[PDB]
């Protein structure tokens, strides 16, 4: 399988870009595209750009111009759930918007039009990477176009997923995008931030340490598939 | 110009798809993509879907593999301003997400990462389709991942953006992934209802209508190009 990867922001690449062999790069509509192998596999890297827009526009270009077999998107996310500690990494058996209300012709809060209320990471994806797993945890990651920074959102999301474990802007928007494109989907995150009042200071302080150790997992995983 | 035009349902692409001469259809990646001509112009029609996600992987599709030159996107919208009427259309001549937060790290309420907080409808074509131009008002149309339902939640909105004229699900996602491919784009919607306690209803009986009058004007506007 050639395997597009994916990640927001440039620090949640960094690390990849660095492991790529036979590393080319491919200009396409003013988006940087890096192709070589990761160990042994063919790949395609993009750093998409922030929030479900720009990662969307990024599994489309991936499906039909560099027609993957299927994608795997990495990066930080704010941890709400307990025992999750900063520095964690979950993979997410189940994504969800929790910023979608199309509640008024009878969907599920977080349910977008058309689209089933949970995706999820490729099951034999994920079977496979907890065998070759760091502190981690499996479950819930939730999506929305907003940045988590305070108690109060934190709540209110969790009223919604009680189970949700950490949330962040792409994720159910990579694996929407995937399911249209019919292409299999595995989404790593490590924790940056607990998304309250002070998220924004800590993600800026443990991006490049998130982004790395997610990326790590990514590695770990590309070398035992 | 070869031009790509957007409708996120079918009832919003019906009216064009029968004014399409030399019609094809081309499946990409499961959704259907109409090439012909409509009074002369080389385009390409496409049913998006509903929602940011749908909306942004049709523009990278039309841009990446049909190398469109321009979009035109059409439908229907819930009617939230003074003065503007059920039927009446609205021509997008700025877009903003109703639905954004990422004021953690200052950028203003409905701004995303790293994006301007308002788009626009490329002026030349507004400038244009006015002259052309069923009662019309210029003016803000306002996007979420939600299909608004109720008296509070357009108070909401009208909170952030006081001259918000409509809301919908796709607008200020087609424009930024069109601003983000560079291609210029033309957003105009018809009122199906007012966004209110009763909007899935009014919706449902009028969506057909609303659709077809979108269309006419994007119809008007193509013969004057
Ligand atoms: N409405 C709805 N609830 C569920 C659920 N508990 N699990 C999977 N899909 C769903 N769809
Ligand atoms: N790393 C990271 N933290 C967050 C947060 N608190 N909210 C949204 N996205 C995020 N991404
Ligand atoms: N923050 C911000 N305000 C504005 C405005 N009033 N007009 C255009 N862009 C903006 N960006
Ligand atoms: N036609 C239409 N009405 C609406 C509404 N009230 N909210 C969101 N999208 C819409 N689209």
């Amino acid at each position: 399988m050639k395997i597009g990867i994916i990640a927001a922001m440039p620090e949640e690449l960094a690390y990849l870009v660095q492991h790529l062999d036979n590393a080319q790069e491919q200009v396409v509509l003013g988006n940087t595209y890096h192709t070589g192998t990761i160990v042994s596999h063919e790949v395609v890297l993009v750093e998409s750009g922030i929030g479900k827009v720009m990662s969307a526009m990024s599994v489309a270009i991936l499906a039909v111009h560099f027609q993957v077999d299927a994608l795997i998107n990495t990066g930080s996310a704010g941890a709400v759930a307990e025992g999750i500690a900063v520095g964690d990494v979950v993979i997410a058996d189940k994504l969800a918007y929790h910023d979608v209300d199309v509640t008024a012709f009878g969907y599920a809060y977080g349910q977008m039009a058309q689209q089933p209320l949970y995706f999820e990471s490729d099951k034999t994806f994920v079977a496979q990477i907890q065998e070759s797993l760091q502190n981690w945890h499996l479950g819930l990651i939730a999506t929305g176009d907003s940045f988590v920074a305070g108690n109060d959102k934190i709540e209110a999301i969790k009223s919604h997923f009680p189970e949700v474990l950490a949330v962040e802007m792409e994720g159910a928007a990579i694996a929407q995008a995937a399911h249209a494109l019919n292409l299999p989907v595995l989404v790593i995150r490590a924790m940056s931030d607990n998304a309250n009042h002070e998220a924004n200071i800590f993600f800026d302080e443990f991006i490049i340490e998130a982004g790395r150790r997610s990326a790590q997992v990514l590695l770990a995983f590309l070398k035992a598939l």
